[PDB]
């Protein structure tokens, strides 16, 4: 098992990397939006 190991472990640190990563990537995919209904915000502002 140490062979497993050898493998079980590379598949999980890999994809701790991923989640590694994927932390910010999910406040900058909210930014997006938050940002883009932002947008409309001011847009309305500009209706009136």
């Amino acid at each position: 098992q140490m062979q497993n190991r050898k493998e079980e472990i590379q598949i999980l640190e890999m994809e701790a990397q991923a989640a590694a990563r994927l932390r910010q990537v999910m406040e900058l995919r909210e930014k997006e939006d938050r940002q883009r209904m932002v947008r409309m915000d001011m847009d309305i502002h500009r209706q009136q």
